[PDB]
């Protein structure tokens, strides 16, 4: 019993973790192999932020001109190239600490641990989600460029994220590990702004399924909808359409809890109608959508309570 | 920007990880040097979980008895006592991966990270408080006995709770890593209830001023109150006595913010009388007691291990 936001063990990534280091700008970077990642802003200069061009700075720079540590250790830059928005450094030395790993690219909705470092040293791991506006509401500071999202699903590591800037709403905006920004972001110090946030219907329902599975059905209720008519109401609250996608993704929960995913929108649209009364699902006095329908089975029981 | 519950990194606890059976029951273990730590119960079948009597039952155990394996490779015991409501299994083999540690007991409303694992295995990692009442609002199942909770100072990982049972309510209850219980509680199945719970409320302070640091002052005033005072507002609302001590602890934060602690308990106490009107605080449409003054420092200064 119990739910909490949990993130993924963070051992896999802390061995990983290494301060990059380019002139006075000091960042950090993923070591993979013989391979280190970081933001290729790590070249810029605080004039160059408004307009770089990220291959006239990098034709410019040479091997020694990058400093990478790793603890203690100075590892030796043998090569340097750039993909996208990240900079690939080849050192001399393959991580001996080097997990099972992929680099996967994850849509609006999927949820990550991020371990958050400062010059190359992890400080804290926590559990977010991807927002339908591509922006992820982290908790970062200057030096934080380069910390990574994950996913430990079995023994492989997951690499989805990588800390790139702050928004002027304070929400953060990164790429995937091929260096390609979620959203229609830019690696410059032009006015961006995040597009209007929308809530994760579909992690708000497999919530409830969760709520549940935990003993709690206060909100249920004995009416159902159709998905139109759902959609109809969840837009009128900045709720994300619910796809038929979701619907089948919801279905094992379904399955579970004998409450019928049309009939758990039911619940849902009188929610948003009626608001908690006082009451709380799973410790929360709002809908919690930073859980998606895999996270519940994982967390949850395979027994309803 | 951006406040989460960041648990520590969970690595230098992963590497000391280990499975524990007897008979028929596994659980995990802590392996340090040569001693792995575990909860006593495992040496209670569903018979003797009723009344048991532990050194009655140990005392019928043998070196062999005990399996403990780590990774997939299998410690040899070669010695046992009981310490408490621990078991001390002597092995062979000192685990390299010894972290520098300490065994520290904790006070209530103090936080820890819980590596929650099922055989030997970490498969999450959260923040959470010790309540007022002894007891963790975790998230466990079945096979999570002997699961930490740390805290890690600079690079010592101070041990303070291990896992040993759920409640009837659904809320969890262990010891630190001598064996004594946090709280009236015993490890045996009998009727064992939380008592009633309280609100931290140097806790919700120091949340309602890193609220104040990123960007929140909506429920700020320009009132002030008497300790005397604030105490009885808080014992109206079932929230924990508010010392002295708490307000010297809350003098860093109330010098970066310039609203002194009795002024922000003019805050917590109109928002206790008339509630948030609608609003969120740090995205919560509740009080957040969850996070202490060193946990808000710390997270807002950016402190690495
Ligand atoms: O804001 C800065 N850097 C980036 C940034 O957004 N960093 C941060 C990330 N997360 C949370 C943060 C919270 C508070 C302050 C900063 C945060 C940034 C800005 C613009 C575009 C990009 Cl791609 C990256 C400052 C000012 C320029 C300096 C910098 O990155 N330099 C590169 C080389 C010469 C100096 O650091
Ligand atoms: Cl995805």
């Amino acid at each position: 019993s119990g739910f909490r936001k949990m993130a993924f063990p963070s051992g896999k990534v802390e061995g990983c973790m290494v301060q990059v280091t380019c002139g006075t700008t000091t960042l950090n970077g993923l070591w993979l192999d013989d391979v280190v990642y970081c933001p290729r802003h790590v070249i810029c200069t605080s004039e160059d932020m408004l307009n770089p061009n990220y291959e006239d700075l990098l034709i410019r720079k040479s091997n020694h001109n990058f400093l990478v540590q790793a603890g203690n250790v100075q590892l030796r830059v043998i090569g340097h190239s750039m993909q996208n928005c990240v900079l690939k450094l080849k050192v001399d030395t393959a991580n001996p600490k080097t997990p099972k790993y992929k680099f996967v690219r994850i849509q609006p909705g999927q949820t990550f641990s991020v371990l958050a470092c400062y010059n190359g040293s992890p400080s804290g791991v926590y559990q977010c989600a991807m927002r339908p506006n591509f922006t992820i509401k982290g908790s970062f500071l200057n030096g934080s460029c380069g910390s990574v999202g994950f996913n430990i699903d079995y023994d492989c590591v997951s690499f989805c994220y990588m800390h790139h800037m702050e928004l002027p709403t304070g929400v953060h905006a990164g790429t995937d590990l091929e260096g390609n920004f979620y959203g229609p972001f830019v690696d410059r110090q032009t006015a961006q702004a995040a597009g209007t946030d929308t809530t994760i219907t579909v992690n708000v329902l497999a919530w409830l399924y969760a709520a549940v599975i935990n003993g709690d059905r206060w909100f249920l209720n004995r009416f159902t909808t159709t998905l139109n008519d759902f959609n109809l109401v969840a837009m009128k609250y900045n709720y994300e359409p619910l796809t038929q996608d979701h619907v089948d993704i919801l279905g094992p929960l379904s399955a579970q809890t004998g409450i019928a995913v049309l009939d758990m929108c039911a619940s849902l649209k009188e929610l948003l109608q009626n608001g908690m009364n006082g009451r709380t699902i799973l410790g929360s006095a709002l809908l919690e959508d930073e859980f998606t329908p895999f996270d519940v089975v994982r967390q949850c029981s395979g027994v309803t309570f």
